[PDB]
């Protein structure tokens, strides 16, 4: 009768390696009044996790030497003393990669006792959807025949932003490691071009499909994508920034002179919008209206959600190594218990 | 006849008069629907700096022996439009002559007798509107918003000041030595100016902004920027006006590459930084601008300084004075006494 949990045990040196989690047992916490226990059935994995294990500054406290690591948790209510959340009722936390965990309510019910795909609150219903919503449509802003351009376009956030994309009347161009990945992008995915950046020529590619330039670039790598992607820029482009997931693993910064003057100076030539977002701020207000798009969307066949299941807690350190290492095929997610 | 001053050479590091070359042209003549504009004012302005150079930029750079670009008020010479009457004062994009063509793309301000016509390049024109657009737009100053703007007693950077003070922003300007900084805060109202000579320019700035930084307004980049940028706040906002600071740059700065530092900066602190450039097409706008800053002017919100230098022949020289930080105040250039 033991809550495990997957502990941060050293901070990663570039690529994490499996010295940096450490597995632990604890003794099920007890809700005290006005609390709940919530026992955990799938767990996010997400690049945006490799920030938080590091020492870099960022938008929240970095994760301590063994605490347990943080992220997204399907769960459902073991034992409820709150009590506006009543036993076995399903619901979307934060309680990250452990059995057990006290709450005094902030999640979300999902659906109910008895969801379909409960899993899905993780992905296209969930935070990587929820991403590509807010960052495309609200700084994006696409208008019919803009074209837009998404790097890891077959990860979680990517493929949601692609396909948000298509249907507000862009053609889309994905990039991707690889050529199945991008094959899949093109046949599945509905994007209408996906070029593969481990190619040679990967930028001389770029620049031919986007022979009319890029509108709305959706940031959610940095480093050299993007260095190929800033020439083709048009004027009054917009770049919503989500994520910089190739410079994560970074010791130093590129040798070579200084080129941040440059970005500014395209920003100014060009006139482009570029803006920072981090999803887990207060957007409440805006929850109910992507649940509503999303589920249209879904039921419409405009939208295809892949996700990648592990099986097992114990697994999350290699499967999220495996992520980093894009060994994943679309959103990536750990079953840690059989439901009750 | 009619004199004109065009770019000789691009310059190297900061311009000299040698890059500047006077010459004379016949008077052009209005061919049926055009006109010929007369010239009495030309503005002197930072960006022109970057339209000397052979730079990538919104504008293809001036060709040599080409004439000098900029704004200017006229007025009509003689007319064959002729929804331009003769003697009527315009605010057009002539350059720096006596004469030019025209087939209507002005604004006619304010008519046969306006009052302070060089105005409608200053508070009433672009420096002015540019501020207006990129403070309002994407700024969007809230009341209690620390707004920090450099080049403090220039053109823009005054009317961004002034304009973020009426919109309830702590208002801290950046400005080149001890009299520009205490001339901001006692004439231009600003509530605290920042010598960016000194030594300790980024902590003195840090200690000012001691709730950080909302919303920066960009006209001059470099080493500013640098001080500029870990004081910002959670939510700021940066339009991106200018970057007079890399203007004579002839080579990226050393030390490895921080393109991605800022770019992780604009992340972690979900900041929105905006190029925009006021030639575009915001003549929607044009009219609410007015509309605004005629009242904020009769309020008592608005002072504007404006440097007037006599002569076309000092156009260049004044220019560089202007580059130089020897001006005080909106630079204009008296080219001909009007009709």
């Amino acid at each position: 009768p033991t809550n495990r949990q997957i502990v941060l045990a050293s901070r990663p040196v570039g690529a994490p390696t499996a010295d940096n989690f450490a597995l632990t047992q604890s003794d099920i916490p007890t809700p005290a009044q006005g609390e709940m226990l919530l026992r955990s059935v799938y767990l996010s994995l997400d690049p945006y996790m490799r920030g938080r294990m590091s020492d870099a500054k960022s938008y929240a406290e970095p994760v301590g030497i063994d605490e347990v690591m943080v992220g997204g948790t399907v769960c459902q209510v073991e034992a409820s003393n709150h009590a506006e959340f009543e036993v076995g009722e399903w619901v979307l936390a934060y309680t990250g990669w452990q059995d057990y965990a006290l709450s005094d309510g902030e999640g979300l019910i999902k659906l109910g006792k008895q969801p379909s795909h409960p899993s899905y609150a993780l992905g296209v219903m969930g935070m990587p959807g929820f991403t590509a919503y807010m960052g495309l449509l609200d700084i994006g802003q696409p208008k019919e025949g803009d074209t837009l351009v998404v790097a890891a376009a077959t990860g979680a956030v990517g493929s949601m932003v692609g396909q948000i994309g298509k249907l507000k009347g862009c053609r889309v161009i994905g990039i991707a490691g690889g050529e199945e990945k991008c094959q899949f992008a093109k046949d599945t995915l509905g994007f209408d071009e996906c070029i593969d950046h481990k190619a040679a020529d990967f930028a001389e590619q770029l620049a031919k499909v986007c022979h009319n330039g890029i509108d709305i670039y959706f940031e959610n790598v940095g480093g050299k994508v993007f260095d190929a992607v800033m020439p083709l820029l048009n004027t009054g482009a917009r770049i919503p920034l989500c994520g910089l997931i190739s410079q994560y693993n970074a010791t130093s910064l590129p040798e070579g002179p200084d080129r941040m003057s440059m970005l500014m100076a395209q920003l100014l030539i060009k006139r482009i919008k570029m803006q920072g977002f981090i999803i887990f701020d207060d957007y409440g207000h805006r929850y109910g209206e992507f649940a509503a798009d999303m589920t249209q969307w879904l039921a419409q066949g405009k939208i295809h959600y892949r996700e990648h299941l592990v099986q097992g807690l114990e697994n999350a350190p290699d499967a999220f190594i495996g992520l980093l290492e894009g060994k994943n095929f679309g959103k990536m997610v750990v079953q840690t218990n059989q439901p009750r």
